[PDB]
């Protein structure tokens, strides 16, 4: 069995936050003993699912680079399937996947607003993980469309919930944080409380805890319609809340989805993912 | 570990041939337990993979349709990668995979003759087997794009090295098949020779067997074209003489790839795929 010394040694990075007050570590580069990991996941024969939308122009601005990029550096060793979600399969780009890459597009229906495509896909992730997704992979990761994977996104990250630390606040105070503040939100979550800000651009875990996470997000994101009122930062303030009430198993440094408009400062030692620049006058048709 | 008794009854078809003189089971409606066979095999986690090439006007003619009925069909309770060769990927049409299927495109070259791109399938098949084809699946078939799944096409089907009965032969006596009967070919068999007449439109087995079986049959068009010569059948020609040398360890009946052009006897209890007709002065380019 899979003991957290096997693979995980906080003591290589021991000037960052290395593991939570509920035991789960916080993977750095240096951290963690990839050789191992692939060893043991090798031995399990798992498969890995990643999910990605691009509706709209967000499909010619980032998903071929996204796709490619996930191609080169997604698990390597391991059987990936990719789910890609286009409002427009005609304008899916077509590339070359390497060995143990394969991939299914699925047409879904364009929401007006590009808060309620953001939103939904915790309504349809969902929908496909009780269809299809549960018997197909072990572990599945959801992840926004603009950004690329710049280095190895290995076996490390694996767990039953993964969360991930977003790049702007990782050193900040909890009552810092953009947390969503409003009581009337299911969002909410009031100053005083709070463990990491966490970033919707990628979480994942098991099909049955990814199911759980989306199923919880939507319904906040539901009872928020029904109040009038729409959460400060949409699917990431209900996902805030979430990894709150049932705390990550398992966190990511800022390493793994890194925004090199802050710079590179010291903590950052090998970037895994980085953000797209934003093109919101483009790729979003409303406010 | 799987015997043959454990799933296949010849008794349940007595006026048919159910096994060979080399002890390979003939496999027809029946005679399978499949039920026995889809938890032997989902207890191992196999990957099964399916070759298919379209080029040209092959392309709008067929794909689709064999891609729709394959998802439906083939090896249905277990994962499935499609493997789609075209020489234009802005004209693959991207249905809709269900549960545990998924896929990937490459772009080959179109070769200026239908024969060459019937015969250059051996020599592309080979490199993918080493390239990838060998990481991703237990096994593998190699299938013509002109024919569409009808029914359950499952682990019944599964071997070290698969062989297909062609539909309008299988009754014949072996002096009357169409095997290249041209010494100077590397197809070459004699008159007094021969067991089966086997059809290119599908073969598989264990990747290992299929690249042996591709590797072969494409040595033998490379040394034809060196003798100023080309096999009657093209790569069928050679498949034959590579089943006749190396005998498949299964074979499946012609209700596996029926001709309805020959209507339906008594013999084909349940079609699991059929032969599109001919469309020859549309689909080809030369003679
Ligand atoms: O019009 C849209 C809006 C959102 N998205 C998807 O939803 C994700 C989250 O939205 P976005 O990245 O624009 O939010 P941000 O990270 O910029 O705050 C994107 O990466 C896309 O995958 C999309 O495809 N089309
Ligand atoms: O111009 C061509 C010729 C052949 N093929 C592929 O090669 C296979 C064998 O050719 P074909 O089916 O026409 O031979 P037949 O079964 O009719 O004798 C086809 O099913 C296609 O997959 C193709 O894509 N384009
Ligand atoms: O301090 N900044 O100038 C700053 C703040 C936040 C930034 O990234 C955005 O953060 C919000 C939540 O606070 C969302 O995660 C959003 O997706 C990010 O773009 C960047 C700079
Ligand atoms: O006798 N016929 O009318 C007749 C009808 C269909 C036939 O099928 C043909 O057989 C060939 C080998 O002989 C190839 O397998 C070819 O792909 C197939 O179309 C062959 C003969
Ligand atoms: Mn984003
Ligand atoms: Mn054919």
């Amino acid at each position: 069995k899979l003991k957290l010394s096997d693979w995980f040694n906080p003591f290589k990075r021991p000037e960052v936050v290395t593991m939570t007050k509920w035991k789960a570590p916080v993977v750095w580069e240096g951290t963690y003993n990839r050789a191992v990991l692939d060893n043991y996941y090798a031995k399990q024969k798992i498969t890995v699912g990643l999910t990605v939308f691009a509706v709209g122009r967000y499909i010619e601005h980032y998903l071929e680079e996204f796709l490619t990029s996930a191609n080169k550096h997604f698990m390597v060793g391991h059987p990936v399937i990719f789910y890609i979600m286009v409002d427009d399969v005609s304008r899916m780009p077509l590339i070359e996947l390497g060995p143990l890459r394969s991939f299914k597009v699925f047409k879904i229906k364009p929401e007006k607003r590009w808060q309620d495509i953001s939103m939904m896909r915790m309504k349809t992730i969902g929908e496909h993980i009780v269809a299809h997704i549960q018997h197909e992979v072990d572990f599945l990761f959801c992840m926004d469309v603009d950004q690329v994977f710049q280095d190895k996104f290995g076996v490390e990250t694996l767990g039953e919930s993964v969360a991930q630390l977003q790049a702007w606040w990782y050193k900040a105070d909890p009552n810092d944080f953009t947390y969503e503040r409003r009581k009337e939100s299911a969002a909410y979550i009031p100053f005083g409380e709070g463990d990491f800000y966490y970033h919707a651009a990628i979480f994942g875990g098991t099909p049955t805890q990814v199911l759980n996470i989306t199923q919880e997000c939507f319904k906040g994101i539901l009872k928020d319609k029904k109040n009038d009122i729409e959460a400060q930062w949409h699917d990431e303030s209900h996902l805030n809340k979430y990894f709150l009430l049932n705390k990550p198993t398992k966190i990511l440094s800022p390493e793994y989805c890194w925004d090199y408009h802050i710079g590179l400062p010291a903590d950052i030692k090998l970037v895994k993912m980085s953000w797209q620049t934003k093109e919101y006058n483009v790729v979003r048709n409303n406010v």
